[PDB]
RNA sequence: GUAAUUCCAGCUCUGCGAGUUUGCUCCCAUAUUGUUGCAGUUAAAACGCCCGUAGUCUGAAUUGGCCAGCAAUGGUCGUACGU
């Protein structure tokens, strides 16, 4: 895009903390309401970016006029797939599974989860069934459909979010 | 044990039939040798108790979701970029 990457350059002046912080990537998903903006990190820089972080938030999301959920880069195959670079025995870190709930708990940061389940219908399909802390939001309430949507696109996985 | 529906005989009747009883060994009947598949409060059957080696046994976790299904499979989401 390289939306995001010029955005952030320019308010990145000035600041001791926002000084060496870089964006490898970003995808925009359908939302309904708005869009949302998903924006990927090297790994060892999350917690960097994490650390204060919610000074910024506001000012790039009310410029680009859309949400914006910041992820970790958290990549990891059993069986070799070819063009892919794979552990024999692997680690748990590294295994998919390790990946996707790391990945929660970036998409939504600030407010930490208490519950998580799966539902298992009668057809044999399932729904991710996400509930978020009832004491931070207050703000969860508000992106709600934003992070079902933004999560949908990652690991390709049917969630809903409540209190 | 002097009235024998079981003895000893006759008569009638029954079975199987060029076959038919009688010994011993052996399988089934028998979940009465138990892998399938027994039993152990009182019928036979839980060590007087604890440690404990050989032995048998050993919680969860690791590449999937979604759509077309009648399956084989084939697409999309994820790109994780070694030889």
């Amino acid at each position: 895009s390289e939306t995001v990457t010029a955005a952030f350059n320019e308010i990145a002046a000035g600041k001791p903390e926002l000084k060496d912080l870089k964006i490898e990537s970003v995808k925009e998903v359908k939302s309904e309401g708005a869009t949302v903006l998903v924006i990927t990190v090297p790994y060892k820089q999350i917690k960097a970016f994490q650390s204060a972080q919610a000074t910024f938030l506001p000012d790039l999301e009310k410029k680009l006029n859309a949400q914006i959920c910041i992820i970790g880069k958290h990549r990891a195959p059993k069986t070799p797939e070819h063009g892919r670079r794979f552990k024999a025995i692997r680690n748990y870190g590294r295994t998919l599974r390790s990946v996707n709930d790391a990945i929660l708990d970036d998409l939504v940061f600030p407010t930490a989860i208490v519950g998580k389940r799966v539902h298992y219908d009668v057809n044999g399909k399932q729904v991710t069934r996400v509930i978020l802390d009832k004491h931070d939001a207050t703000r969860v309430e508000e992106r709600l459909s934003g992070f079902a949507a933004a999560y949908n696109r990652l690991t390709g996985i049917v969630s809903v979010f409540e209190v």
